[PDB]
């Protein structure tokens, strides 16, 4: 029975909300991103009205087969009217296709719902930047002090350097970066790009960086393993076991595989930097772990609050224990003394 923090007041409208059947009284089911634990049970057979972005569509038309007729892309940075009330989708800077989505109510109410988000200054400098909220439902992922890492493009460089390096050391080396839904795109891309290499996956995976509005995708990525010295593999496979038979696979062109695997936050981050990280080795092959978050830090997210001054905020993530809202509830008013408001 759908929580009451995936429903919108005074609309017909739930976000996030496909694991429930039907909805009493739900107009319209809005999609923030195309992961699972969002979209779950979203199929052919769902025949409500969906409004997502572009890429969050051309995802549920291609992978899950949903039919034209119900999806509903929105452009971004747009005011638009959706049953009689005002939506704007804005950017999340978490996976291609997530957005955050600003709702108008009737009343004069003002909700913004994050979805999954990074927050960033650049943030400021949008629609939301022109007036006053009222809710927040916030992604609290990773609302406590403990969570720093680093920014995404320092991560970046660590990889694309490290890359580079063991490549031209040893050209025979093959590169690998695990994954299991979209987002963390940017890790392989730039690492193929640095190398002069196209991106090696398999069809499934293939077809779905087809959907993303990639600027000249078809010359980036490919399915022949064989011509293609950055390869994609599951997250499950990322271990000696299955790198070995990886490499077996592979006929005898590749002599050694450096990995990466990008892990969210990892207690390893409150001690060691990202310039001093070193992997674990068993014999031809090195597996790195690197902190390539999609969430918002303690600092970013507090910093977003302090800057957008709601008079409510409702958290979207670690709710169900008693702890974890009780803790969220203490630095949330930590952040308002802070700062007056
Ligand atoms: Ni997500």
């Amino acid at each position: 029975t759908c929580p009451f923090y995936k429903k919108i007041p005074g609309t017909g409208f739930t976000v996030d909300a496909f694991q429930y059947g039907v909805v009493e009284g739900c107009t319209a089911y809005f999609l923030t991103h195309f992961h699972s634990d969002h979209y779950a049970g979203l199929s052919k057979h769902f025949t409500f009205p969906v409004y997502c972005s572009e890429i969050t569509g051309n995802l549920l038309k291609n992978k899950l087969h949903v039919q034209e007729q119900y999806i509903h892309p929105l452009p971004l940075d747009t005011e638009c009217i959706v049953n009689g009330v005002k939506v704007v989708l804005l950017d999340a800077n978490h996976c291609p296709g997530a957005v955050m989505i600003l709702f108008y109510l009737p009343n004069g109410t003002v909700i913004l719902h994050t979805g999954d988000f990074r927050a960033d200054p650049s943030m400021e400098r949008s629609l939301l930047a022109d007036q006053k909220v009222h809710m927040l439902y916030l992604d609290t992922t990773y609302c406590s002090p403990e969570y720093t890492f680093p920014s995404q493009q320092e991560v970046i460089r660590f990889a694309i350097n490290t890359a580079f390096e063991a490549v031209t050391l040893n050209p025979h080396a093959l590169v690998v970066c695990g994954t299991y839904s979209i987002g963390k795109e940017k890790v392989f891309l730039a690492i193929a790009d640095v190398l002069g290499s196209k991106v090696g996956m398999s069809q499934e995976k293939y077809k779905t960086l087809q959907c993303l509005n990639i600027p000249e995708i078809n010359s980036l990525i490919t399915t022949d393993m064989c011509s293609s010295l950055v390869h994609l593999l599951p997250m499950m496979q990322i271990n000696f076991k299955g790198l070995q038979s990886h490499l077996k696979k592979c006929g005898g062109k590749y002599n050694q595989i450096l990995a990466f695997r990008p892990t969210g936050w990892t207690h390893s981050n409150k001690f060691t930097r990202i310039a001093d990280v070193i992997p674990q080795t068993k014999g031809n092959i090195s597996i790195y772990g690197i902190p390539y978050s999609e969430h918002s830090s303690y600092l970013e997210m507090k910093r977003f609050v302090q800057w957008l001054k709601p008079q409510k905020i409702i958290p979207t993530v670690n709710v169900g224990t008693w702890k974890s809202r009780s803790t969220m509830e203490k630095y949330f008013r930590e952040w308002k003394l802070e700062a007056g408001y």
